[PDB]
């Protein structure tokens, strides 16, 4: 039977990334990438929490505070991420939500990883301090061809590492790799991410659905039937509670932690959904799957879609397996031509 | 004005509060109270963001503490507020959501104000880093008898100051008093709330409705008809967007900034409503009216209700005047008899 | 007292200052001034500790700034103090070490106090992370004429409040006023100075002498004889320990806490002394006398000197009463004629 | 001739440690060690800067704040270092200034490095906020014998990595390895150490000597002659300035940055000096040498001494090469039997 000695342990992200990189016997290029990533997130957390806002408001006379307008969070975050990653000498191509074109890393600093990220997701709404975050996805470059936007166009099934940082009431980094999903809490007093949850698995079935019902008018009959069954359960059991923030990271994170289902279906206006494929759906789909949930467009898996455009959009539904399944069946029941 | 160009100096809460105290020719007792809530909010903020969590997870060796259950945030928060409050020498009665009874302050620290608060609102949801907050309502004692639970039972109309702090992507303090509502952004680098928005006013009409539709099966006919008109406008106008965090300060705050309507009426498991009157409804109503919005229960104004119990619940509907008005109209159409 | 056991509540600077304002039945103008110095000290503290340096070193991409010379600390500090000072509406004249002239405040912001300060003392030594500080002296304006440089030229005996903040291994504010000296420790997690030491008094006699002996070749015979007696006691008692940081606030502060004597007399390249009267000598003298120590030039008390120029220098010797007394005795033995 | 493309770069300690570890083709065990070390320093910086002091002073009623007395800085720092290092699975033996005996790392977490450290050096004096720091030295374990105190007993010449962290007005980490010395500044807003000085070299000759002259009575004739020549230069040039804090890290750091000489000679009381060999002298000697300075006991090199006790002491003189040399000659001039 199992037995044990004495072991007290504090696991920091940095420690974790090195160990895993050691187990994997990697050259350490990816380790440098995750490290640079952790450093990017920390710098975005401090900006999002508003440290320094006083300088923008004339505490030092604002003689020298190029913030005012010449320092928006959306862009600063893009800048920080772009710069910190090129500075890792581990990436060859970067796809950001903020850049129309793929960034092709200078020959001098090229590495083999492709990184698709959304610098400050849900930022449109922080005027009212809504939870925001950073979503990222990492692919290995396969072609021996000169790096190009093309290398970013790989299904989500090909992700080597994927995750997000949630700048909520506290800052969390969720990292998912082949071996699994782990959650790290940022201690902002020492600037270290402490593994607070190891090997995260999502509930089989949850009690919360998450969707923007203002679009009810434009919802396809499958969603309509699902939602109605959530509110008025035929078996006269308890209806699902409802919550929906409007920031993907916040909604998906809650879904992961408490279970349930998140949905941002296709509706005529955004006939192919609103959420972008490469740096929102894919990374979240990958995370969901590593934790044991499902992520579908309604017709097919998100991770199996092959993009033909970096800024391509895709509908998406994710959450506990028994719930996504219950909705997939409903899609099959109405599925035709 | 003699001559003043594009100028705007830095105003800290502390400076602001003191000016207003002098304008009011106060003895400085309320100022010490406001000063103490500020400090209280700053300490909770820090604890919310998880500064120092490393220690809990054994970074310096968990020598011999009684597990992980050392500092439960809602309780730490309760402690901080109560203690920095008693230390202001400005309070005689304190009513807390975490306490079954009203807390009567020792005559040595006994002052004239009665303070109602919710130290950490939305704390059950904290596991998923959702924005949480602190709500406070301040009453001037209007009696000659020993302070008691009774001094807290005054309608919200008798409030002298009310506000809240939202711990979201950034910490913000919204303070409402006789003249208007003002918003202070916390610059954590220096422990100071900077005045970023003054004499705030909610939009006349908004485009977002906030309600937990997981209760649609239990809503009254007016709420039902109302929710239905936002989704499928009878006059074929654009439908209202939907958003509901499930945490009040974040929901009420999004409502104040962008406009729209927030609702928490009674249902089949909370006939009196879920939100508490003294420390949840009244403070947000007072802020709403001061911002130029409305706060109704569907049939009467929240501030006019006469409490009979300190932990009394009450339904509430608050937001932009034109939306709250519209729902009231609907509530009249279905009138009782 | 009625009955009070082992009790001691938390006192923040803000709370303290306000209480003292009420006891003094002030109009609250000095309080706004003290409040503004506090905030000023907190912002400098943060800039000293290097919070946000990453940005300067290109973490978010040095887009197009004019090099590394963006924010020179002594200048940032100057700016902050001056601006948060003018914004208190409590100052008419400001004298700064960084400014050749006295700064006369616009009549709109014009108040009654005159503030002398050294925003960042010991800044040339900052390259090697040595403790630096801020020194302030506050004079009540005693004239009827337009405020001018002249209102600053009052002997230290006319100071209403004086103190300093030391940015060492921790930020501490030492404040001296009519009643006594009190020390506030900055808890950076919450932007609050906690009262840790009240009504402080320097030791009658100490065991450390502080002087830059790199000037032994230029010292007068009394200083020389004095330094000699501490090293080789004539009565064969234990010799005094030596310590000299080369930064005043750190040297004066070590002197206040442990006792002993600090000296900065004239030599062969500074006949008037090196330390400035208005914003270096006077504040530390006032604090020293309030703590129960002495501050002499060797021949006269520092607070009694009548300034003729705002950037006037003066030798100074301060510390425990019995040590300062001993040196004065020696200065008499070698008297002039 | 030399030419170049375009390169913007931010180097964090973590990045630097990984690259160097990659160049060195190490298994990555040492990288994990330096990483754990960086995390230890950050946690000590936050404690030293006093974050959380308010909880000790009853802000939350102190209901749960096991600080008071049951949380001293000296020990906490020891605890943090000991724990964080054992948690790296890279050390087999630890020698701390605070532990009488060598700590022998559990078989389960043994690695091959020996670490000799002083957790909070100069701590005796932080009551007056004097600069303090952390000094560390790392040896590779050579014996194939079970780890023992013995493995710590190696001359300083055998150090693989050595350095210190200075908790001054800002926090700096100085890391010296075979390839050289680099200085990293801690950005406490993001918790990252940014390389601010690359390949540090000390001035050939400095203008400052650093020594505690209170012991003049007991100084050997060599020191006596040296010092006198510093104050009264025979060539009638400028005398050396004098500075001496009383915290080794602070004095040695200043010496490194501006040049000069630091001395803590043998004097009857501490006939073999006061500074301990293994975790004060050795690490500082190693740093000095990698930067091009000298470190001698007066008779022999510090790095060549073979210790026979972990807590052994040793006299020490270090600084610019031309000055240490000028004193070594003076030792030779008086050298006899
Ligand atoms: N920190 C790490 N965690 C998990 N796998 C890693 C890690 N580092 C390297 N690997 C694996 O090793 C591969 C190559 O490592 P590398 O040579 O550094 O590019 C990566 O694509 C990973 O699949
Ligand atoms: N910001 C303020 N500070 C102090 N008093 C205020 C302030 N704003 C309004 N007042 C009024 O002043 C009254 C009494 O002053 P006090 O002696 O401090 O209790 C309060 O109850 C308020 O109605
Ligand atoms: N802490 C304090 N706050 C305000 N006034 C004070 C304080 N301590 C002493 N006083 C006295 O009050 C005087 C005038 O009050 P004021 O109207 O605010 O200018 C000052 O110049 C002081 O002599
Ligand atoms: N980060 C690093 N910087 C410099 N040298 C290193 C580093 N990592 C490993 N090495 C060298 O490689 C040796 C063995 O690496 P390791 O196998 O990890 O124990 C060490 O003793 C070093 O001399
Ligand atoms: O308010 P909507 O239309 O439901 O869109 C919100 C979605 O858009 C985003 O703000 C950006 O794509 C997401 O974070 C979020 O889930
Ligand atoms: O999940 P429910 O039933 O909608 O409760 C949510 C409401 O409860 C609260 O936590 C307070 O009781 C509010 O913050 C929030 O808006
Ligand atoms: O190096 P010196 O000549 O002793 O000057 C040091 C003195 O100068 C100051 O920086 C102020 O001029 C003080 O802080 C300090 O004690
Ligand atoms: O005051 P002294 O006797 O010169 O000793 C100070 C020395 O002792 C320590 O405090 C500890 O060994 C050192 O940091 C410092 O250089």
């Amino acid at each position: 039977t199992d037995q044990a000695a004495f072991d007290t342990n504090i696991v920091t992200l940095t420690r974790f990334v090195m160990e895993q990189g050691r187990k994997a016997r990697g050259t350490g290029e990816m380790t440098q990438l995750l490290n640079s990533l952790c450093t990017a997130v920390k710098a975005i957390s401090t900006a999002v929490r508003k440290a320094g806002i006083a300088h923008l408001y004339g505490i030092a006379g604002s003689t020298n505070v190029t913030g005012d307008q010449v320092k928006k969070l959306d862009v600063l975050s893009n800048d920080l991420v772009i710069n910190v990653l090129k500075s890792s000498f581990a990436t060859c191509v970067l796809v950001t939500e903020e850049d129309k074109n793929a960034i092709i890393v200078e020959p001098e600093k090229r590495g083999k990883y492709v990184v698709c990220f959304d610098p400050l997701d849900g930022s449109s709404n922080i005027d009212c301090l809504v939870s925001i975050g950073t979503i990222f996805g990492i692919y290995r470059k396969n072609s021996t061809d000169e790096p190009s936007e093309k290398d970013a166009l790989q299904p989500g099934r090909n992700l080597v590492a994927a995750g997000y940082a949630l700048y909520g009431s506290a800052t969390m980094l969720v990292l998912a790799m082949v071996n699994g999903v782990n959650c790290f809490m940022l201690d902002p007093a020492i600037g270290e991410f402490i593994l607070v949850d190891r090997n995260v698995k999502i509930k089989k079935k949850g009690s919360i659905y998450s969707i923007n019902e203002g679009y009810a008018k434009e919802f396809d009959p499958a969603i309509t039937e699902y939602i109605q069954r959530k509110k008025f359960p035929p078996d006269n059991s308890a209806p699902y509670g409802a919550a929906y923030v409007g920031s993907m990271v916040a909604d998906v994170h809650r879904t992961l932690v408490y279970g349930g289902i998140f949905m941002y279906p296709a509706n005529k206006k955004s006939p192919k959904g609103k959420l972008r494929l490469l740096y929102e759906c894919n990374p979240m789909a990958y995370v969901m799957e590593k934790a044991g949930g499902l992520a579908t467009t309604g017709k097919e898996a998100v991770l199996d879609i092959v993009p033909t455009d970096i800024h391509q959009r895709a509908p998406i539904i994710l959450g506990s397996p028994e719930d996504v399944t219950e909705l997939l069946e409903i899609y099959q029941k109405h599925a035709a031509k």
